[PDB]
C-alpha cells in the first residue's frame, strides 16, 4: 500500500508524503556509510592503539585524544554497518525500534562527547598555551581522569532524554537510520532540542572559542614575555624554551582543524532541523535532510587523517608500525626536531 511503511517504527507523516528515492541513492547511501565505517574503525583503531602503546604518547593530554577516537570509533561502527548500509540495500530498516532508538542515541551521545572532549582538549591548550609561559601548566592524569568522567556524564545526559519521552529517536530522510525528532512540535520535544543545542552543542562551543580566542589573545602576552626572559641571561638553553612553545602551539592548530571539521560537518545538518523544528517543514525534504546528515555522519573519520598529515609524534609511530598509511605523507626525522630540544635537558646550565 505505501513504500515507507515500517512495523516496528511509525513513521511521521512528513516523510510519508514524499516518493521513494531511487534504487541508485539507497545503494549509494549505504555504500557510503559503509565505507565511513571502515576508514572510521580503521583509523580510529589505530589512534586508540598506538596512543595508548607509544612511550612518546603517553602524555595525560593524549587521553583526550584516544577518548575522542574511541568517541569516533563508536559513531562509526553503530552508525554505520551494519545497521544503516543493510538498511539502506534493502530500501527499509529491517533491525526494530530498540535498535533505532540505540542508534539514534549512540549517535547523539557520542556527537555530543566529540566536541566536549575538544572543549577539553582546548582547556589543556589554554593551560601549556593560553596562559604566560611562567604560569604555563601541563594536564595531570588526576585532572584528565576526572574530565573525561564529566564529559561522559555529560554526553549520556544531553542525549538520553528520548530514551525516557524527552524527545525520541526515530527514522528520518529515506527511513534507514535513525536520529532525534525535529518534527514534532510539542513543548517537550521542542525543550529537549533546545536542550541538546544549546547543552550539547553551543555550550562546548563557548568553551572552545574562550579557550583559542583566550589563546589568540596571549600571543603577544606571550610575544613579550618571550623576549623579557630571552635577554633575562637566557643563554643558548632558550632554544629549548622556544621549541616547546613551537610543539604546543602545532598541536593547538590541530585541535582548531579537527574542531573546524566537527562545526563544518555538523552546522548544515544541525540547521536543518531547526528548519523543521522552527521553519518551513516543506524545506526539510528527503535529500535536505539525509544529503547533510550523511556529510554529518562521516564527521568522525576525519581526526585520524588529520593527525596522520600534521601530527609529528603520531606520523613517527605510523611509519614506525603501519608505514604503508603514510606513503603519500612520507615521514622524516625533521618532523620530531622541535620535540627533541624541548625535552633535551640542560644539564646544569649545560
Ligand atoms: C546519523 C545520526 C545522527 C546525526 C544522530 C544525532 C543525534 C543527536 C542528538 C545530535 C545532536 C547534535 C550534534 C551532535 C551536533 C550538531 C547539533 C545537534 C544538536 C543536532
Ligand atoms: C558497541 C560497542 C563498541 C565498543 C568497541 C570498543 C573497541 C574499541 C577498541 C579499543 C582498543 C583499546 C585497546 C587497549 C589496549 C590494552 O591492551
Ligand atoms: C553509556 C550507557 C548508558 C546506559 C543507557 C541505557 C539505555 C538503554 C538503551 C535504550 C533501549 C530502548 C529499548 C526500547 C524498548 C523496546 O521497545
Amino acid at each position: 500500500e505505501t513504500w515507507w511503511y515500517n512495523p516496528s517504527i511509525v513513521v511521521h507523516p512528513h516523510w510519508r508524503e514524499f516518493d521513494q528515492v531511487p534504487d541508485a541513492v539507497y545503494y549509494s547511501l549505504g555504500i557510503f556509510i559503509g565505507i565511513c565505517g571502515i576508514i572510521g574503525c580503521g583509523g580510529n583503531g589505530i589512534v586508540i592503539y598506538l596512543f595508548t602503546k607509544t612511550k612518546s604518547l603517553q602524555t595525560p593530554a593524549n587521553m583526550f585524544i584516544i577518548n575522542l577516537a574511541f568517541s569516533d570509533f563508536t559513531f562509526s561502527l553503530v552508525n554505520g554497518f551494519p545497521l544503516m548500509t543493510i538498511s539502506c540495500f534493502l530500501k527499509k530498516w529491517i533491525f526494530g525500534f530498540a535498535a533505532c532508538k540505540v542508534y539514534g542515541f549512540i549517535g547523539g551521545i557520542f556527537g555530543f562527547m566529540s566536541i566536549m572532549t575538544m572543549a577539553m582538549i582546548s582547556i589543556d591548550r589554554y593551560n601549556v598555551i593560553g596562559r604566560p609561559m611562567a604560569a604555563s601548566k601541563k594536564m595531570s592524569h588526576r585532572r584528565a581522569f576526572i574530565m573525561i568522567i564529566f564529559v561522559w556524564l555529560w554526553s549520556v545526559l544531553w542525549a538520553i532524554g528520548p530514551i525516557f519521552g524527552w524527545g525520541a529517536y526515530t527514522l528520518e530522510g529515506v527511513l534507514c537510520n535513525c536520529s532525534f525528532d525535529y518534527i514534532s512540535r510539542d513543548s517537550t520535544t521542542r525543550s529537549n532540542i533546545l536542550c541538546m543545542f544549546i547543552l550539547g552543542f553551543f555550550g562546548p562551543i563557548l568553551i572552545i572559542f574562550f579557550c583559542y580566542f583566550n589563546i589568540v589573545m596571549s600571543v603577544s602576552n606571550h610575544e613579550k614575555e618571550m623576549a623579557a626572559m630571552a635577554k633575562r641571561l637566557n643563554a643558548k638553553e632558550l632554544r629549548k624554551a622556544q621549541a616547546g612553545a613551537n610543539a604546543e602551539m602545532r598541536l593547538a592548530k590541530i585541535s582548531i582543524v579537527i574542531v573546524s571539521q566537527f562545526l563544518l560537518s555538523w552546522s548544515p545538518y544541525a540547521v536543518v532541523a531547526l528548519l523543521a523544528q522552527f521553519g518551513p517543514l516543506e524545506w526539510v525534504t528527503p535529500y535536505a535532510a539525509q544529503l547533510p546528515v550523511m556529510f554529518a555522519k562521516a564527521s568522525a573519520i576525519h581526526n585520524p587523517m588529520i593527525y596522520s598529515v600534521s601530527h609529528p609524534k603520531f606520523r613517527e609511530a605510523i611509519s614506525q608500525t603501519f608505514p604503508w598509511v603514510l606513503t603519500c605523507c612520507q615521514f622524516d626525522d625533521k618532523e620530531t626536531e622541535d620535540d627533541k630540544d624541548a625535552e633535551t635537558e640542560i644539564p646544569a646550565g649545560e
